[PDB]
């Protein structure tokens, strides 16, 4: 719809704002609405960003916004409120009468919190008195990377002294002094570094804490992020990423696993973006292509339901309503319509052990509810967990429960113990798979 | 790029992002011998002359024929136009990769990669077609939403479903409500009503083209596609998945209505998957086809596919070239008579099927099942002797399996070593 900030209408509308993010989607835009006399909520996926906007508004313009994050909450009364999706979700969502305008910044984000948070805004904002929701991103669905004036991009050839994802890095260009290199996994961040900390070029691997630079060559996963020492002269990109996916493996039910894929445009623009910051920069790549942005995996829907039940006190049917509003809204990332299936499985998961759930939550496991629940049925059948990986630590108490086969609900990682596939909850999920997933 | 690249002085690869004959004639006026490649040379509408019809400086052929001809012959062309270069069928990908690898050595000075739908393309509005979201209100349940009887009672309508089974079930529900509903899917008669009267065609993505009326299209916005699973049981599985449709698919389904007269498009999902990626099973297909059809050693197939993957502006895929090249290299001594048979039957992976049958016949062991795929072995009696030496899964497996054939172990090792 808009490449500029949409005016406030007289009846509720959902507007799309597609703008370069240097143009202050998170600063200039909410400030313009504020100057007009509106109360504006600004949502972002990351805690750092949210605090980072608050600071900039206090320092560069003397405006002290409300800040709302899990770790810290500041209330000044300013018409501008900065919050994370997660904190917005924990706050219970849209507070009646609070906001005239809600900006969903980085609306391209496909982590579970962002999707459930935006779904919630689209379900609730009109009823709560907002006149206008703005879905703001620099990279709408279908976006590909465009050229950058102060970054020249050069294909790697197979000629060179370092083996790199089927191609070669000529020894020179990483002796310029100032370099970031992206590898898909941890295991090959060491192996790649060590294949030249032993060669002496001086290199360190990131995935822990920070350890770098004013020379140096950093090789890291995506666990480093967009800021820090923006001075690099070149980036070298393997152009692939590790993503979470669900397999309906029927063994007995589903598996959450990881796949290595070609990077999408969001990934490529961002990795390339850590050079050419003022200076001229060079981008070197294994592969010229990229998936367009705008698709996400059904395993992320699973996560939304997991967080609904674990963090936000949402019955699955309520999470479905929020996600349904997301899925019905045009110009947002798309996924398989598996709402019925996941509402289905989580609704069958009754009488979870509160102590286990309040152990997996603190642990930072990805699916605290699913984990605590498998552990729940394990304890009550006096069976062992599916393995003695760290995920299952809430059960340390091998001793009574080592009685036999694990009653396996689903696969969240590697399964080491022998299993039994006949538990009523397992049969229940299988029936939900028949009921709610299509065939052929 | 929107306009036809002027012929340069050295060899290069250009991209023509043209919207929905055009350009080739222009290059032919200038003395240039041009070759134009498509998936098919049949009339794009389903009616009219073939593209190869003579009236020459311009040849019209297909990627399939081009590959069978052995690719680029001599200095026979200055300009090669790869049209519909967004196509991700195996023949198109191997065909384009062949052009890119051979064109310059064959003395061509320009390769045009033309498509109306570059990577990242999204479906755009149609001046002539009104689009309306289905609600959950209506008599006919449809992929989680509902079709109201009112919008298909009377008139002519096309409903897309993702499978044969869904088409039968939906048509039966319509007929029971008094609608003249007809199921269409491959294997059928174009018995879609002859005429002009009310009809609701319930169809898969068979039926292309055609000649229907259709005041409206209703779209499930779902597709079925082929995927490889690296399932370690023992090795990999070729399977079929349902995914959200991509922009190509939505545009094409919506384009059955609003031809001339205004039309109405009704949908289950507002969004599509952006176009521009394909599965690793397609790579596997390319090597299979290289070995069965085109007499290509796996390393020759790799060379062509690598050229494709180094070329910007084309659909992307996982880099499994070394993996697939490695498994086909191990597949030695295939039974020739079996390969002939799976080639004639139109199996999707004739080399892989025949090779599994070759391993069965030698161990005098039965096929993984007695589905039609395995009928080269049908001289059955001596062979049912025990477990199946299972190399990979190309379908459902009914027989008892054994996982210790050396070729199974070989492929497992390729998986360990070539797949991260
Ligand atoms: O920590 C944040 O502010 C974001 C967030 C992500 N997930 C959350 C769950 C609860 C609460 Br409170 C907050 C979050
Ligand atoms: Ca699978
Ligand atoms: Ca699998």
């Amino acid at each position: 719809d808009n490449s500029s900030p949409p005016a406030v209408p007289q009846s509720f509308q959902v507007a799309h704002l597609h703008a370069p993010t240097g143009s202050g989607k998170s600063t200039k835009v909410p400030a313009a609405y504020a100057a007009q006399g509106y109360k504006v909520l600004v949502l972002n996926p990351s805690v750092a960003a949210t605090l980072g906007f608050g600071a900039y508004m206090s320092k560069a313009h003397g405006v002290d916004p409300n800040i709302r994050t899990g770790v810290r909450t500041i209330t000044t009364g300013s018409p501008i409120t900065y919050s994370t999706y997660g904190k917005f979700l924990a706050d219970g969502g849209c507070s009646g009468g609070a906001y005239d305008i809600i900006i969903c910044d980085e609306c391209h984000s496909t982590d579970a919190t962002s999707i459930l948070g935006i779904g919630t805004v689209l379900d609730q904002a009109e009823t709560a008195g907002a006149r206008l929701v703005v879905l703001a991103t620099a990279t709408p669905p279908g976006s590909v990377t465009v050229s950058h004036p102060n970054i020249e991009e050069v294909a790697l050839s197979t000629t060179g002294e370092i083996p790199f994802y089927g191609k070669a890095i000529p020894l020179e260009v990483i002796k310029g002094g100032r370099h970031l290199i992206f590898c898909h996994s941890k295991k090959k961040c060491d192996e790649l570094a060590a294949k030249l900390v032993a060669l002496g070029i001086n290199a360190v691997a990131y995935y822990l804490d920070v350890s770098v630079i004013p020379d140096v060559v950093v090789v890291s996963t995506d666990a480093l992020m967009t800021g820090f020492t923006g001075d690099f002269d070149s980036v070298i990109d393997c152009n692939t990423c590790v993503t979470q996916t669900v397999d309906f493996s029927l063994d007995p039910t589903f598996t959450i696993e990881t796949t290595t894929l070609p990077q999408d445009a969001v990934s490529r623009t961002q990795r390339r973006g850590r050079t050419g910051r003022g200076k001229p920069g060079i981008y070197r790549f294994v592969a010229p292509g990229e998936r367009p942005s705008g698709m996400f995996d059904s395993s992320v829907l699973c996560e939304c339901y997991d967080a609904g039940c674990a963090w936000y006190e949402l019955m699955p049917a309520e999470t479905t309503v929020r996600l349904r509003a997301y899925m019905n809204t045009p110009g947002l990332p798309v996924c398989q319509d598996h709402l019925e299936f996941w509402e289905g499985v989580f609704t069958g998961l009754t009488h979870i052990d509160a102590h286990f759930l309040s152990q997996t939550k603190q642990s930072g496991e990805n699916f605290p509810y699913l984990v605590a629940y498998q552990a729940t049925v394990c304890a009550r059948a006096q069976a062992p967990p599916p393995s003695w990986d760290q995920m299952w630590k809430c059960l340390i108490r091998l001793k009574p429960t080592l009685h036999g086969p694990t009653p396996l609900l689903y696969r969240l990682g590697a399964v080491q113990n022998e299993v039994t596939l006949t538990h009523p909850i397992t049969k229940y999920i299988m029936t939900c798979m028949s009921a709610d997933l299509e065939v052929v």
